[PDB]
Parts: C-alpha cells; sequence; structure tokens
C-alpha cells in the first residue's frame, strides 16, 4: 500500500540499483556484503523513520514540540545511515578500482 | 522467546565455522541487526496500541512500514549468509 | 526532489542539535563515536576492517536516534505511566544496547586480530 508513493519509489529504486550494481561488481565476498548491507540499511532506517512519522501524524495535526522532535530525530537517523553508506562505498570502491 | 533461539543458533553456528574474524563479525551482526530492527518495530507497535485499539489509516501504515523494515533486515541477513558461506565453501 | 533533500537535511540537523543540547549522555556518546571514527580512519587496517569499525559505531548512533524518536513520541502522548509506554521504551532501549554491544564486540574482535 505504501510502495505506491513517489518518495518511497525514488528511494527504493536508488537502493535497488545499488544492490544490482553490487551484485555485478567483481569484488570479493565481504566487500559485496558490505556494499549491499549498507544501502539496505538506508532503506530499513527510512522505513522506521516513516513509521515513526505515521505514529506522530496519527496523534493529530496539532503541533507539539516533541512531535517535531520525533520526526527530526527520525530524519537524523536516516541521514547517519546515508552517510554510513556513502562512506562504505567510497572506501571499498576506492580500495578496489583505485 | 524463540527469536533468541534462532539468534543463539546463528551465533553458535557462526562461532563453530572455521571462518576469519571479519566473516564472523558479518554473520553475527547481520543477525543482530534483525533483532535490533524487530525490537524497534515492536516498540513502534507498542506506541500504536498505546494510542488506541481502534483502527486508523495511519496506525496500520506505521505497522506496515515497521514490518517492511524487519523483512528487509531479514533479507539482508539471508543475502549476507548466502554470499559468505558460498565464498567460504567456494 | 531537490527540496525533499533540503527539507530532510534541515530536520536532520534539528534532530542532531536537539539530541546534543538536551543530554550530556548523548554528547558523550557523540564524542565516543567521533573518536572511534577518527581512530578507525588513522589505523593500519585493510578497507573492509576499516568499514566495519566505522559502520558499527555509526549503527549505534542510528539506533540511538530512532529510539530517541520513539521516546519523543511516547512522551508526547502522555507523562502518565502506562504499560505500553513503558514497554515501547523498554524495547527501544534493548535495541540501543544491542547496537552498542555489537560495536564493542566488533571492535574487540577486529583489534585483536590486527594487533594480537
Ligand atoms: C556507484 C553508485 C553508488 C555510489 C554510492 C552511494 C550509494 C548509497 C547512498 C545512497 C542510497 C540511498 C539514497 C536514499 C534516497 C534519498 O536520497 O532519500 C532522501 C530522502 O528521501 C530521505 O527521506
Ligand atoms: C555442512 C553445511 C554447513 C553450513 C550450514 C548453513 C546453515 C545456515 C543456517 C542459518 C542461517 C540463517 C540466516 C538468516 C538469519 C535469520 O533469519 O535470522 C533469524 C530471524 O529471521 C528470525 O525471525
Ligand atoms: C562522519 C561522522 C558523521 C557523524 C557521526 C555521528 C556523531 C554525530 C554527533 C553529533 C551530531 C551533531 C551535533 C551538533 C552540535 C551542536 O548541536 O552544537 C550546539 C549548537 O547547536 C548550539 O547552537
Ligand atoms: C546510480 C546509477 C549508476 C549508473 C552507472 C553506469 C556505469 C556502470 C558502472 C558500474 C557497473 C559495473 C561495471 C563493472 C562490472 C565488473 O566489475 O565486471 C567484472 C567481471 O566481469 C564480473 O564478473
Ligand atoms: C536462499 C538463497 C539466497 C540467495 C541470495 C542471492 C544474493 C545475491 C547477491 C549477489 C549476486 C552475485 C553472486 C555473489 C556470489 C558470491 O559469493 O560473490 C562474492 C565474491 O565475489 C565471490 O568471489
Amino acid at each position: 500500500a505504501w510502495i505506491n508513493e513517489a518518495a518511497f519509489r525514488q528511494e527504493g529504486v536508488a537502493v535497488l540499483l545499488c544492490v544490482v550494481i553490487a551484485a555485478w561488481l567483481d569484488v570479493d565476498a565481504v566487500t559485496r556484503v558490505l556494499l549491499i548491507s549498507s544501502v539496505m540499511l538506508v532503506m530499513i532506517v527510512e522505513l522506521l523513520n516513516s513509521a515513526i512519522e505515521a505514529v506522530v501524524d496519527r496523534i493529530g495535526s496539532e503541533y507539539h514540540e516533541l512531535s517535531g522532535r520525533a520526526k527530526d530525530l527520525g530524519s537524523a537517523a536516516v541521514l547517519i545511515a546515508i552517510i554510513d553508506a556513502v562512506i562504505t562505498w567510497a572506501i571499498l570502491l576506492w580500495s578496489h578500482f583505485g
């Protein structure tokens, strides 16, 4: 039901492409696992974030400081996850094709 | 809890196999990740239920989203074990 | 598309800033994580090992943030004791601890192999 939204689609596709790319690369096994897991974690974390966003919104439209805060914190996690993935790919591919 | 059974076993098997430390860290973390995601999913369910037993579009949305996260974590785990065991026994 | 990023980035900054400003323990964890990343970056190890040392402490930060987000929600609903509120927090806290243990182990194991 949730898959049919422009934000999740654009997100799922990026990750999915990375997994596909990671499956084609001529890298050793552990590197391949690290390339795939890192981007999948992005998707996992984004899903939990959106889940939290849903709960907040479920409570209602009336703004509360802690409502904004839960979403910010959620967003921050997605950001750290993405940075983790960027760092992971950078280090492992530089090592490999550099 | 039978998740810890599945978990301990994965930890046992990973401990038993003659793999290097890096491989062993990945076999274990991939399983630990499923547990972290499940506990966070469960926490989100706890909150959805704390708000009300009554149905709401957004309450089900939250639960579907958390559940999809657990699934992706499980898939990540299966892929990790497949790839590493294939390579270990390659 | 461009704005989704810009918006989310700004929320992310507010989240980090809020977590930092509100708890000493969060700041101290941030210091620990940053020291760990820096050490991992300045260490004579292969790339995969470097990535594991780094991603393991990052995960700690990720689960810390998600869990604090859940706490924010619980606290938002009511200050009153409620079984499901205590439970949400208990579960979330379990998650954070596992992430931390996984990290300590990951570093213990990998640093043993390299140095020992
Ligand atoms: C060689 C190609 C890959 C290079 C390495 C980098 C790949 C891994 C990094 C990112 C993939 C996930 C991106 C998520 C989509 C996104 O931006 O979401 C923004 C908002 O929607 C968040 O709410
Ligand atoms: C002679 C043969 C030796 C090799 C035998 C290989 C056996 C592999 C056994 C287990 C791997 C499991 C990977 C998925 C982890 C997972 O699913 O975590 C549990 C949760 O999903 C529970 O909800
Ligand atoms: C590669 C490392 C990426 C990050 C790794 C994870 C650790 C992140 C640690 C802290 C998050 C940002 C903290 C912001 C600092 C802050 O709030 O100062 C006070 C001012 O706001 C007052 O006006
Ligand atoms: C986000 C969009 C990215 C778009 C990128 C476009 C350019 C293609 C780059 C890499 C693909 C893999 C290419 C290398 C495959 C490779 O290493 O193959 C060796 C062996 O033959 C494998 O068995
Ligand atoms: C129940 C079975 C689940 C099956 C899940 C499929 C996972 C797809 C991942 C990679 C595709 C490429 C194949 C990877 C094989 C492999 O070990 O690659 C590492 C090293 O490159 C080896 O040298």
